[PDB]
C-alpha cells in the first residue's frame, strides 16, 4: 500500500504545516502537525477542557463506531518549546492520504498548554519519530508509520515541505518526479529515538564550505534551524546589523537586509537553503527588526534540522531494519 497527502503551511511564515487525517468511522477529519521529532498521535477532543479549546476541530470518540477506549492508558508529553498536553487513549482507524491503519492509538487530550489552545489551525500532532519515544503508559504504543510499515510497498515515508506553499507527505514510495539529481543517503542513530544524523559541514552564501561534523535531528515539527553557536555566529556575521538579542530570544536582523543562503552537507552532497527561507519577519507587528530562521542550539542540547532546512530538500525517512535518511535537492 501507499498514501499521499498534501501538507499546508499554517500561516504566511511557514511556522508549521498541517496535513489532513481521517480518524474514526464515519471519518472525522482533523488537521495534524506531522512531527518527525516525536512519537505520539494526539488530538483535541470532546474530552479536552473546554476553556482550552479555541477554534480547533475535535475528535469525538463516542461518534466513531470503531473507537475503543484503551483501558487504563494515559499519556503526557512535553515538547522542546515548553508546550505540553496529556490525556487518555483510544484505538481507532486512522487514514492519511489513502493509507489506512486499523487499531491506531489515538491519544485524546484532556489538557493542552496555552500555545496549543492559541493555535486554532493545529488540531493535534502525528508523531513520526521512533516508537521508543511514545509516552503512553503503562503500555507504550506504536506510531502511525510503525503500524503501517509492513503493509507499505517500501518501508519509507518522505517529506517534501514547501516554502510559502503546500507540499507533500508520501508513505510507502519515493516520487522520483519530486526532486532533482540523486538522493544522498546518510546513516541514522536511533539511540535517542530521533532521526539523528551527522551533517558533513556548511557554507554561508557564496563562501567556502567548512567540513565539520554536525550531529542533529531531522525534525519536521520544529520551525527553525538550530545549530552550534559557532556556525550560527558565522552566518549572522554576514548580515549587516544582525545581532543576538536576549530580550527577543535569538538572532534578529534589519528587515531591510538581503539574507545570504546557507548550505549544509549530506555526505558529499550539498543542500542550499535560500536566504529568503531564513526570514521570519518582524519580531512584533510593525517592527523593522526581523527574526532569524537560523538560531543557536546552545542550551537545547541537540542540533535540530527543522523546517527551514528540510523544506529546501526532498527528504526520505527510510524505516528499513537499519534506518537511514536521504536528502535530494528539488
Amino acid at each position: 500500500s501507499t498514501g499521499s497527502a498534501t501538507t499546508t503551511p499554517i500561516d504566511s511564515l511557514d511556522d508549521a504545516y498541517i496535513t489532513p487525517v481521517q480518524i474514526g468511522t464515519p471519518a472525522q477529519t482533523l488537521n495534524l502537525d506531522f512531527d518527525t521529532g516525536s512519537s505520539d498521535l494526539w488530538v483535541f477532543s470532546s474530552e479536552t477542557t473546554a476553556s482550552e479549546v479555541d477554534g480547533q476541530t475535535i475528535y469525538t470518540p463516542s461518534k466513531s463506531t470503531t473507537a475503543k477506549l484503551l483501558s487504563g492508558a494515559t499519556w503526557s508529553i512535553s515538547y522542546g518549546d515548553g508546550s505540553s498536553s496529556s490525556g487518555d487513549v483510544y484505538t481507532d482507524t486512522v487514514s492519511v492520504g489513502g493509507l489506512t491503519v486499523t487499531g491506531q492509538a489515538v491519544e485524546s487530550a484532556k489538557k493542552v498548554s496555552s500555545s496549543f489552545t492559541e493555535d486554532s489551525t493545529i488540531d493535534g500532532l502525528l508523531g513520526l519519530a521512533f516508537s521508543t519515544l511514545n509516552t503512553v503508559s503503562p503500555t507504550q504504543q506504536k506510531t502511525f508509520f510503525d503500524n503501517a510499515k509492513a503493509s507499505l510497498d517500501s518501508p519509507v515515508f518522505t517529506a517534501d515541505l514547501g516554502y510559502h506553499a503546500p507540499g507533500t507527505y508520501n508513505f510507502g514510495f519515493i516520487d522520483t518526479t519530486a526532486y532533482t539529481g540523486s538522493i544522498t543517503y546518510t546513516a541514522v542513530s536511533t539511540k535517542q529515538g530521533f532521526w539523528e544524523w551527522t551533517s558533513t559541514g556548511y557554507a554561508v552564501g557564496s563562501g567556502t564550505f567548512k567540513s565539520t561534523s554536525i550531529d542533529g535531528i531531522a525534525d519536521t515539527g520544529t520551525t527553525l534551524l538550530y545549530l552550534p553557536a559557532t556556525v550560527v555566529s558565522a552566518y549572522w556575521a554576514q548580515v549587516s546589523g544582525a545581532k543576538s538579542s536576549s530580550s527577543v530570544g535569538g538572532y534578529v536582523f534589519p528587515c531591510s537586509a538581503t539574507l545570504p543562503s546557507f548550505t549544509f552537507g549530506v555526505g558529499s552532497a550539498r543542500i542550499v537553503i535560500p536566504g529568503d527561507y531564513i526570514d521570519f519577519g518582524p519580531i512584533s507587528t510593525g517592527s523593522s527588526s526581523c527574526f532569524g530562521g537560523i538560531q543557536s542550539s546552545a542550551g537545547i542540547g541537540i542540533n535540530i534540522f527543522g523546517d527551514v532546512a528540510l523544506k529546501a530538500a526532498f527528504v526520505v525517512f527510510n524505516g528499513a531494519t537499519t534506518p537511514t535518511l536521504g536528502f535530494a535537492s528539488k
